[PDB]
Formats: structure tokens, sequence, C-alpha cells
């Protein structure tokens, strides 16, 4: 229930308290989108960012005054090639990317794109998180954060969702990015859904899932298998368990009936997924089908704050996730001061 | 929720009655499982099938009277080896196998097997239907069936599931025995679930479902897309659609919004995976988590009658199981009898 | 030298002739590129074509006058999200693309780009042909074009190059598209080769080139030998000979002496390569150290006239362009006619 | 040009002067090949090398003869079986083949041939190097070299072309033996090229040429940009680069316009190829419908000088090839010294 | 002939009262086997083991009254199930195989099978040795001995033939196991054949086998030469030579008139195969048109004594069989014990 | 088993007889090698045919003299490069390969080879067979054979054994040709074989062998099993038989005991191998440690008569294929005949 998503806002509230009431700057690339500005209004009310839109300054005030948002009224707006920093950004995406295919005036020409100006900023400091993607495609949208931002050591881009039940959340991955990720992958994956879950004090209880039982027979249980050993090597104070099927992995009680022996005990709360379809696919039937609210996805593994909507994003969702982008925000904010 | 297997239920008597008050023979090879007995219980009460338990007589009845079930008292025993036809089953088989690596002592073995025997019972029509697996893993519990029953022509051995809505009701496959089909076969795989809609006056639509939104790129995409194409050709009547995601696929007005191209409209009721690991998850996880009752696996494609109980399933579910088995049985009599 | 260029200058002019005076029209992406408007102030005196300028129009204005560049003052341009027909445009673009992931908001910021809006303006007939290319990389400026005009039935899209010497001229391909044809489709590129060879009034001789001398041996030996035999079973009037060295090839008395069983006599007039590499980098050094002119890349197997000029291009090479796309234009637009 | 063959011929005459007045001692094989003969008569009135001739001296002597050429006179002229370290010759052949499939009589047949003789001998001390493959094609000509000579440690054999531009020379590799080199075969063709180019006191820029301008996508320009940094760290003194074309990497001014944050500037005068079709189309083409002379191919990554001429080769092409031949026989000489 | 079987009995009989009066416990699968029966009439004259059948006592007890055997009347016979040490065999081989996919019923149901109650029986040293496999085909009997008793430290499994010649015996593998072993396991096969061969006080002498003589030729000629290196590494004092042909492996006078490089001398008596097509085709033919003994194969690389009878075995072959199971067994023990 | 080779020798006898005393004319390259010297002693003693031998006639007459062998100084001496039709089957060779990267400067050097130029004589008629192989390894004495001879329409190049036993001979092949043919190449294999077998009148029965007894599973059972049934369609009138062990193929009770389903009765006389390392390895080993006469191998599917000696061929054996060869080239020419 929205039990869990009024914690998260009141926990964005004592980060705010305890840094001087500031709060994180957030920019969305689709300044002139009528699904984000709707959001934006209910998210302005409540003090969980300060929004910056990019766009025409002219159209994306039209548009604000055409959706009848008056809090919108003063937000701050930026069109990109307009800005100071333009021709300094340009020579810096530039710099990163002259071997890799890109001409100065191709330079110029994606920086003048608002997910790439996003990006840099996010990058440069002029802003603290972004939040993009509920008018395009999620690998366009997901492209300038990988090759702006970036992952941080040893991390891998991997894409997140909550269930939320009565009782407890689960956590879902890599649900965007990774089309078919090996054994080492896969674990990795594991830490950073992990490390996800402890922040909230919860305990992480891992499995990695398959189409089988504890079979490690060749193709992806073994992967999985394999999968759940390296990650146990690397964290050993996890239950971390697989290869499983999804409801011995949720289910406590069918999984002590039938596999006792098995290291993951009280159902698992972190699913890590063999590959791109069967996450992609499950975490949206469930937001469609199951009584259950799904937030998300949020990209984990990378340098700075950036989340993308999926594009069947609806404005409720939009809401959630800026809520989570601006706590990563706070969050990374810190680990950047010590 | 019950809604529907009461219907099924109801149009098992009706079947049963302007059929002579004939009830379907269906053989239960794990004649000493409790989850099994217990579901028989239920199911004597409602008239739905003549049960025939496979085992040693006096085990069967011993663990009949432990678990108190007092009418499962005159349910038909028989054991594999000590029954008249054993030794002509034993010649069958081993003619049909004795150039795949089997010998008549190995066939003697195997057909002393529960699994075997039920399934060439079936096949010889000594019995109707068959329901096995609550004790074995699926791989195990399905290889006699496919080795005795067999595909019909053109058929794929499919596994497909029921999801349970207030309003509807949705169909998955193949949730359990294809790794990774091709798109011929996904399409064989939509046609073959199409009919089993529409047998309950439900009109069938159809997404080949893939984590992209008609993007018809390499790999999974490609393959969904052209699945959509040979299943459209196939059956010009109906709406088939893909490459798309889950919750397109479901939603109407998502793709109403999204995508007005599509041939698709209402929703999808069809639902074809493109890998293994996508439906059994997706069925697990729909079954735990969300709130629909989940019917099945069964087994599609196939001769005869005969389904395979997932192995964390419970009673409830054996019980559903066998209703539609007992369905099952009937229809592909009648056909038979043509 | 200057002599094959300017008896293709008249050869579009006899066209434009017995056709009412009409010029083709040719649109450029990149209205404001110097080497183009440089390129399109020698043109204009030499009536060739009636050229379309892409962009905001205040922003072309401004470069020709600051180029000093008079006699462009009265060229037509155009800004494609100004334009009527874009709309329409995008929902052609869309309709095309859909299901190969382009939405309609993706479908209009590509039609609002000029290489997608001078495509559309070609395959509609709004344009007779289009040169573009000049501050883009290859790859990003072709996929409009592909995308939008495509190809004709079995045709298959390849680059090609005139080397002109003293006497005669090579034709060089595929020297930008694909990186590792198969033999069928060097044998397709072969045949479009041939019937622009034939065009000009010579007798096409093909070589299908490799870095040996009939060996057959596997890998490109092989495929080059059953190219060209694929070459001359859908075409047993030409000479079509492989595999061979490429100086066996051009050299006809290297050919006589050391393989006089070979089918290809007088030296080859037609040269298919391999693979990208070899055609890419031959091509782009014969015109760098060779004494001879290359012209082109030009780009054949598509449905309407559509070229793209390597990056690397001069003023010069942009003029040379120019002048065979507007003789491609006339052409094709015959061909519509008929059809 | 016309002043390098010239100056070439200078230094072979420093050499000489430089030691006694010896001049190297250069096989060929095809001792009644007409050009050899020819180009050897104007190659001893210019006391480049003493001559050794391979055949039955009656019928190279016939045909020296026949031609009218008589300062070739008493020329040295060896057959191969008559010769007194025949046998040595034999077992030494043996011993380095028995177990590449090579038996006594195989390696006694192998030893009479002219090609395998001349190899043995350069190795063996009885010349300093040998000049072949006039006369049979370039695999089998190269094939007796690389099993008797071989190459020096961590050298990789490779074709090497002259543009003689009368600016400047550039050189082209490799032009003849590897298909498709890795990377680091790239790199090394790259180092032996370089080497060359500093003999003649030059400045060697480097080009790993691709059709691709700095992309690094996949294939062909992944690969030449790889080659450049890695023999970027076998030699952090020179100028290389990669990937680029092949315009970009001669015209300076090209390079400087289009990609001014490269290494190399002024213009490559090494070309390195990225396979075998490109590099012999490349030279070929260049050298027959282009204005500029071309020489070569030279065998580098070879322990002692071997050179094998193109059978398409020029009476003159032999007297240059001679004339590196020679060069390269004092250069081992000196360094054999020390 | 026969003089190689009677000196390996009478060397069991010096064990057998080298340490007190103890035979060693041989477990047989097939209690109701007529041929291993018959065989065990001969061998239980003899003194070699004690015999244990596998059955229900009374149809064993039929059988060999049927057969008229009188020297069986006193051999123990075990029925599995029905066994003290049951359950507690059944939950040691559920943890051996609860991650590879079997469950605690399939466990039971797998130890009620002969073969996995023998190989447990071994296992746990309720039995020596065991012999299996004269009913059901190689794969299926090995596989029980593989999962239970398992492989020694970087030992592999593989079958072993002696062929007993008048002056000579040979050894040859893998006769049975592996279909296309790498060079390190032909190295790894010869090193245990070697092993085996020393025991009887013969010096080894290993030729790698192929169909090329020295050419070290890509495929298996490369393999073999590069496996006889290996070999050659891990073992120096050991003639160890290949790749080669049969005929000049055993025949020392080709092997000197035509490869007198070559390091093995005398004629090889170990033969390492380079796949199982030639190793088990050729051990048969020279059994059965050879005119020459061929006595096993042996499971060498195993932890405890336990070998597999060919199906095609004759009595007599049984008999030789339990010979040498005795003899392994003995020195395993006394090793164990070490 | 004399009795067989001496029935093939008065075949012979009344082929030649009975076309008016004419002895098929038989080249050998080797006209200077020992063994086929004295081979031929033996061969021309007992009219089998009248030899022609290849070299420079000097040296060829001084090692008659050397060796004192009186019988053959009247015998045919052909020196390639002097023959009156040299050029003719220079170009002729030429005309066959120079799209097969040979020169006519390459066509000459060839065609001086006593292997090319005894194998243009047979093509050409100037001889009837031809023998060599016994100084060369098999692959370079089979080349020349195969590039101008060729095989007959859908034949394939395969050697072929005779093992002679008491009662009966076996045939073996492919002994040295194909590597690891196809399903279709073994059926070829089986038919050519067959048709050997029948000139003796004998019926043929054919065994597809393994290392499996009818499993037909992944790799080589499938692959000797589909040989099987390609065989069977195309011969119908034939025992064929496969996949199955050497032992089962050869020994009918064996057969009858434990298959007797099969198609194969009274023991297979002809063993068609899955791969060269078996058949060769077999083969041999068969020759020098079961002692059976082995013959061959003998060079089938060839348009004329054509075998190759293995290298480890002794003077008897050379003497059996003599004779065989001749029989083949008498049988061949009545083919021509009509």
């Amino acid at each position: 229930s929205k039990v869990f998503i009024r914690s998260a806002i009141n926990r964005v509230h004592q980060n705010s308290a305890a840094n001087g009431g500031e709060l994180p700057r957030i920019v969305f690339p689709e300044g002139t989108s009528t699904k984000v500005l709707k959001a934006l209004a209910t998210l302005v009310e409540e003090k969980i960012c300060q929004p910056i839109l990019l766009g025409y300054p002219e159209r994306v005030k039209e548009k604000i005054k055409a959706l009848d948002i008056p809090l919108l009224n003063d937000v701050s707006i930026v069109h990109p090639s307009s800005h100071p920093k333009y021709f300094s950004f340009v020579e810096k995406l530039y710099s990163l990317e002259q071997r890799k295919g890109i001409n100065l005036g191709e330079a110029e020409r994606l920086m003048a794109d608002p997910n790439y100006f996003a990006a840099m900023m996010v990058n440069q400091g002029e802003a603290d998180g972004m939040v993009s993607g509920s008018s395009i495609n999620y690998a366009d949208a997901v492209r300038p954060i990988l090759q702006t931002i970036g992952v941080y050591k040893e991390g891998i881009p991997a894409g997140l969702n909550f269930v939320l039940l009565e009782d407890k959340f689960l956590v879902l991955a890599d649900t965007t990015v990774n089309l078919n990720p090996t054994a080492e992958q896969c674990a990795q994956i594991a830490l950073q859904a992990a490390k996800i879950v402890e922040y909230f004090g919860i305990e992480p209880r891992v499995a990695m899932l398959s189409y089988s039982n504890f079979s490690g027979a060749e193709g992806t249980p073994r992967k999985m298998k394999k999968a759940a050993e390296i990650a146990r090597s690397l964290r050993p104070d996890l239950m971390i368990e697989g290869d499983m099927q999804a409801d011995t992995a949720v289910n406590p009680e069918i999984m002590e009936r039938l596999f006792p022996f098995s290291g993951l005990k009280g159902g698992a709360n972190v699913l890590v997924f063999p590959n791109l379809e069967s996450s992609n696919i499950a975490y949206k039937l469930i937001q469609q089908i199951g009584k259950a609210e799904v937030i998300g996805p949020f990209l984990t593994g990378v340098r700075r704050s950036a989340n993308v909507l999926q594009r069947t994003t609806t404005v409720d969702g939009i809401v959630n996730s800026v809520v989570f982008t601006a706590l990563e925000a706070q969050y990374i904010k810190e680990v950047l001061k010590s």
C-alpha cells in the first residue's frame, strides 16, 4: 500500500531537514510532457524535489497554463542550447565519444537533446538527479545516461522494481537492461538489489530464479545455481539460493516442505531473473493483473541518480518514481560529501 | 473465481448425462499420494470421474485408511505388473523403442512404473485420461506421456494455464515444455491455445509477448513478431499481434493510446511466451502473490487427455486439474467416436 | 580529365531539352554547408539542376551572404517542420516504421531532420533527387534513404566510384555499404555496376577481385569464383571472371600471358571487391596518391536518385557528384514515367 | 624513385666498403629463369652481391650462353643434390619436420628442390640471403623459407611494399602473408614496418586502416583501434593511430580539419591493413593505375634475408628486390656481430 | 593365455593369506542373471571372493535350483529395501544429489534398484567391490557408480581391456566411457593405464593412437601428439609417443625401420585411443576374430572397486572379470588402510 | 589363407586367357623402390600383369641389377618427361586444374612427377591400372589419383580391406580416405563394399558400426542408424543393419540372443566404420595381433583401377595388392567394353 510510499516521503523529509531544508534538484528532459507536468503538480506540494524542466520556456509555460497547473508558475525552465554551459558540455561529450564514432557537429546535436543535456547536468553537478522516458522507448532514454553518467566500479546497469505486498515488499531485477546476463552478472545484480533492500532496514533473502527446482542442469539451471554460489562467496552473511522456481522462492512453506536442505528460509524478498523476457514480462503482468502496487523500474549500478520511466507509466507511477529518485539523490550526495 | 470452476463441473455432469451417465475413467499413477487421495475425496463427491489408482493394493488401501478417507473405499486399484495386459503392454513399448536403446528387460521395468502403465492404459483405451506428477518433477512425469501417447499431427506439446480474473480469464502458454520455441512453434502454441479458449465460447485474442513494444529487433522481438505473422496467416479470423510487452498486451487502454495501428483491440486473453523462463516464472508469481486463482498447467498438443501436476501443487489445485482433465477426456472421446 | 565531366554536363543538357527544358530538382539536407554552397555556386552557372536547401531560412541566407555567393540569392530554401506536407510526411514515415520500433513522436522528430525530410521529398516526388552527407558520417547519412526510398526488387544498395584515366574509366564497387557480401550479393553488385557502365555506351568487362589468381581456395577466392559464375549465368553476354588479383584484372597483357584460359580479355573496366575494407581503402588511396580523377561514391540499387558524399569530400567532389546525380535523376524520372 | 634505388645501391656500397669489400652471397633457386639472369647482369655490373645460381650447371650455363651475358661468366653455379653438404642438409630438414609428416625420402626429394636448398643454405651460412618466387606462386615460394629460416622471436612474417612519391615514401603491410590478422598481429606488423622506416632515418607515422573513421565498432574498426593502442603501449615514442579511413591517413590536412584530437600529425607514412584482400588489391591497383613507382613486396619478420618475388614482377622489379635483399643481409650481419 | 589368469588367481590367494583368510565381498546386482550365476559356480570353487547376490531371496533361490547349480546354496542374498541400512542409504544419496534434481522419493526409488544399492554398499564399506551390467547397457550400469563411488583426485573414469598375446599383453583404453577425450584426458587415461601395467611388474610403453604417423596435423593427429607431450611431462621416465598408427605402435620393427627418431622402442604395450568408436570397436573385433583372449573392460579412475561387464559377455568373461575385480578390491583396500 | 589369394590369381589367368592372353598393364610410379621390385619378381613369374616402371631408366636398371632380380630386365620403363605424350598430358592436367590455383609451369612440374604421370596414363588408357605409395604417405599418393581419374557418379573414394578367416572373409571400410563421413557417405561406402563382395559370389551382409547397440542417440549412433536406413532403401535386397557394436556385428549368436528383431542374420561380412580413427586402427590391429591375413587397402569409388599401398606394407602385401589390382583392371576393362 501507500504506507511504503509515505514512509519513503517522510524519509526524504528527514534527510532534507537534516540538510538545511534543501531539496534535491531533479531534471525532467520532457519539459512539455502532460503526464510529467501533472505528476509534478502533486510533487511540488509535498516538497519532495526542486524540479527543473527542459525545453523552450515559452511552450513549456504555455502547456503549463493549458494544463491549468498554477503551482508550476515559477519552476526553473532550461533551454539546453541557450544554457551558459552548453558549449563546454558539448566539448565534454565530444571528448568522451570522439573515438566511438561521434564528430563535433553530432556532439552538438546530441547535447541539444534534453536527455543528453540532463545526463550531463547530473554528471556536472548542476543537478542531483534526473527522471526521463515518459515519451520515448527505454533504450533511447537510457543510452545518454549510460554514456555520460556511467556505472560505478564493478557495478552493472540493472533495472529494479518493488512489488508491494501487505506484509512486505519484494524486489525484482534486472527488469530492463541486460538480455541474458552471465552467472557473474546475475550475482552482481543480486548484490546491488541486496544493498537497496538493506537501505530500508530489511534483511535480504535472495533467490536466483529458474523454471527448475535445484536441478543444476545445463543452461539456465546451472547458470542460476552458479550465480547463487558466486554471490554467496562475495557476501557470506546472506541467504542466497538457486536454481529454484518462483513459487518455491517466495513461498516459505513450499520451500520447507519440498527442499529442506535449502539455505533460504522465510521466503525470498529478492528475485533475480535469468533473462530480460522473464523479468520484464513478470513485473508488467503483476502490475496489470495482480492486486499489488509495483513501483519502478529504477536504474541501479550507475554513478549518479538517474531513472527511466517505463513508457507505459501512469501519473501516480511517475510520482512514486520521482520520490525514490529524490531519496537516491540525497543518498549519493551524502556519499560524495564523505 | 470458483464460478468458472463450477461452470466446468456442471459441463462435466451435463456431458456425462446424454452420454449414458458415464464418468471418464481417469488413472492416477500415484495411488499412495496424500495430496492426490485428499483431492479425490472432494472429487468423488462431485461425480466427476471414475478414478483408477495405481500401486500395490494393500499399501494403497492402508494409506486410504491412514488418512481416514472413507469414500475412496471402493475405487479401482491396479498393480501394473500383476495386470492381465502387462505383458502385451511390455511388447508394445519394446517394439516402439527397441531401436532407441531399450531392451526387453528395460521395457519390463519401465512398464512396471505407474507413469508408463498409466500412459499406455490411456493410449490403449483402457482409460480415458491420466493425472500425474504430484510427486515427481515435470520432465520425468511428462516423458512416458510423450513417448507413448505423443502429439496429434502438427501439434506441439505445450503447457497451458488459466488466470481467473473477476470479469474474464487469461490463458498462458507454453508454461512447461519448450525451452526456447521458434516462431513456427510459438504460432502453433497460439493456435492450440486459441481453440482451447474457443471451447468456452470466448473469442481468442492473442499477444506474442516480448520485452519490446513492436521493435522487431534481432532475437526475441523479431521471433515474436514473425510468430504473430505466421499465426495470423494460419487463422486470418483471429486478432493476433506482436511483438509487444505484457502490460501493453493485456491493457486495452495502453494499447490504444500507444499503438493504435495494432490489430489487437480490447486486450489479449491469450498470452504466448518467448521462452520457458518467462512463462514458468510468470504463472508461478501471479499464482503466489497476485489474487487470482491460477489453474493448470494442462498439457496441450497430445493425442489423448493426460495432464501433469506441478510439483508445487496444492490439494485444491489437484481438484481443479482433475476437473479439466475430465472435460478434456470427454471431448477427446467424441472425436475418437467420429 | 575534365572531358568526362563536360560530356556528362552536356548530356544533362540534352536530357533537359526534349523534356521542356525542365531541370531536375535536387534537395540538399545540409542547407548551411560551406562546401555544398560553393559547389552550388559553380553548378548553377552550369544549368544542371534546381537546388533546394534545407534548414532555417534565415541561417541559410545568412550563411550565403557571409560566404558572399550572389548566385544563390534566388534559390529555394525549405524548413522541414514548417513545410505544408510535414505532417503527412510524418504519418507516412510512421506507417513505414511503426513495427520497427518508432512511435509517432519519434516519427515527428525524424521528419523534422533534413536527411529524412529530403528522403521523403524525393520518395514523394516533391524532388527529383538528393545529395547529402558532407557533414555526417556515411552510415547516418545513408540510413534515412534506405528506410524511406529503399531498394528496387532484388537490388542491393552499393557504393560505386569512377576511376578516371586518360583513355577510359574503371568502376569500383561496393565502396561504402556491405561489410562482407556473399557471392550472390557480389554478383548483383556486378550486374548493377555493369548496367551503369553500359549507360555511357561502354561494354562492361567484370572482374571479381581477390588476393589470389584463379585458386578457388576456401574463403574469398572461392566466393569470388562463384560470384563470377552466378553473374555469368544471369548475363551470359558479358565478360565476367574471377577469382583474380587486381593487376591481373586491369592489365590485359598480364592476363593473356599468365592465364590465357581466362574469359576476360582486354582488361577489366568493372572491379567488384570482396569486402568493404578493400573497396573503401582502395578507392581512397587511388584518389589521394593516384594521378587520376576519382568520382563518387554513388549509391546504386535504390529506387530513387539519392547520393551520399564521402565526408572527406572536397568542393569539386561535390560538384561532380551533383552532376551525376542530376543525370541519375533524369533517368529514374523516365523509368518512373514509363511505369 | 630512380633516386631511391640509386641511394639504396649507394648504401650497399658503403656497407661493403665498411667490411673489407665483401658482397653478400644471394641464392637464386630459379637458375634458368630469364628475368633472373638479365637482372643479375645488371646486379654485379653494379657490385651488389655474389650471386649463386641453382640448377643443372650445363643448362643454366647454356641459357647464360644463349642470351649472351657473359660476365655472368664463372658466376657461381650449384646443383643441389650434387653438393657436398646435401646429405647433412637432408638430415637437418628431416630433424625439423619428421613430426610434421615428412619422412626421409620426402626430406630428400624436398632438399633436392632449389627453394629448400636455398633456404637451408641461408640458414647454414653457405649464403647470406635468397631471392625466389619469380616462377611459382607465393605460398609455395614462401613455405620452405618459413620452415627452414623461420621468424625471429615474436616476429611475424609480413609482406611490405614501398610507394615512392617523390616528396616521401609510404610503406604498406601486410601485403602478402596474413589473411586476417588479429589486433596483436597488426601491432607487430606495425612495429616491423616502423623499424624499416627508421632504417632510412625517417620518422615512422603509423595508421591502422579501416573503412571507418575512429568508430571502434565491432569487427575491424575495433580491431584497428585496439591494434593502435597495443602498438602505442609497445612503442610510446611513435605516432600511431586508428581506426581511420585511407585518405584520412595519408592527408594531414583532412586529419587536422576533421579529427584534430588525433595523435597523428603530418600524414602517415606507414599503412597497416586489416586483411590480405585490402592490402593486396591496394598495392596492386596503385602500381597499375596510379603513376607512382611501387617496389616490393619484401618479406619482414624472418631471421635471415629472404624475399619472394611476386610472380607478376618485372626484371627491374627483380633488380630492386635483390638490392634490398643485399641491404637486409648486411643489416642482419652487423646485428649478428652485436 | 590362461597362464595370466591363474597367476592372477593364486596372487589373489596370496593376499587373502597375507591378511589372514579374508576374501573380498563382491556384490552382484543381477541376482537372477543366468550368466552371472553360472560364472559364480566356477568362481566359488576357487576361493576368490565372498559373493553377495541382490534380489528377492526366494526368486534367486528358485533360479539357482532350476539351473541346478549346487554350489550357490550358501551364498549371501540381500533384498535392498528390506536391508537394515536402506533408509540411511537413501538419505546419503539424497544428500549427494539433491541439487542435481533428485528429491527424497526419487532417491528412495533409486536406492531400491540393485545397481545403486550395490554402489552404495561398496562406498559405505558393506562390500569391497561390485560387478554389474550383464543385462543392461553400459551407460545405465555405470551411472550409479559414478554418482555414488565417484572419481579419485583428478582421475578420469575410463574402461580398460587386456589383450593377452602369448609372449606379451596389451592394454587398451578408454574402451567404454569418454566419447572424445581431450589431449589432457588422453594423458590421464595413459597415466592410469600405465600404473595398471606397472602393477604386474611390466614396464609401460605408451602409444597415443591415430590414423596418422607423426603428422601432428589438425584434429586427432595434433591431439594425440600433444597428449603424448603432456603425458611425457607428467611422467618423464616413461616411453610415451604419438601421434602414430596402430601397426606402427605395436610393431617394433616397423617403428625402427620407418620412424627411428621415435622415443618409443620395442613396441607399445599401452594403447590410448582418440575416441570411443575406435577403442570400443577395436577391442571387440580383436576379441571376436583376433584369435586372442581379451579380458575386461575394467573401470579405472574410480575410488572403490567397481566394474561393469559388457552386455555381450560370456560366462567365462564374467569369471575373468570377477577375478580381477577381487585383485583391484584388495589393492585398493590395502592402500585405503595406508 | 592362401586359398583365397590363389583363387584370385587363377581367376586372373582365366580372364586373360579368355581375352587372348593379354595381361593388364600396371604402372608403378616408384620404379626404383626395392619392395616394389622384389614383389615384381614374384609377380612376373606368375603372369599377373605387364608391369611398367616409372623413373630414369638408368638408375632403375642399376637398382634392378643391384638387387639381383634377373627376371625383370625386359620389363618396360618409362621416363615421364621423356615420353611422347608428356606435353598432351601436361595440357590435360592444366585444363583440369588451372582454376584450382595451378599454372602451366606447375602442370609441367606435376606431370613430370611419376604419381601424376601414372594417374594420367591410366586415365588416358596407356595403362590398365596403377599401384603406388610404398614410399610416400597415403594422402600424397592418393591426390593425383583423385584429381586425374576421379570418382564415378555418386561414388566416394574409400579404402577397403579384406580380413581372411578360415571360413569367411570380412570387408572393412572406409579404412584410409574419409575422416568423418556423413550418413549418406557411410551408406555409399556400404554399397561399394557390397558390390566388391558380390564379385566373389558371396552374399554381402552389412553392419554400420558404433560403440552402441541400437540406441539411435545423438552423434555416432544416430549417424550409423540413418546410414543403415539409407543403404537399405538404395539396395532393398540386402541385409543392412545398425547401429551396433562390433562383436554384435560379427557374432550371429550374440545378435539373435540379444537383438532378435535385427534384420541381420548369420553375422555381418561387411563392416562400415563411423570414422577414420576406428577403421584405420581396427584394420591395423587385426593385421598385427590377430592372425588372420589382411589384404589391402584397395581404393574404391574411382573410375579406373588405381590402388595405394599403405606405407607400412610388406613385399607379400604388395604382391596381394597387385593381384587384386589386376583383377580390378580386368573387370573395369570389361565394363568399358560394354
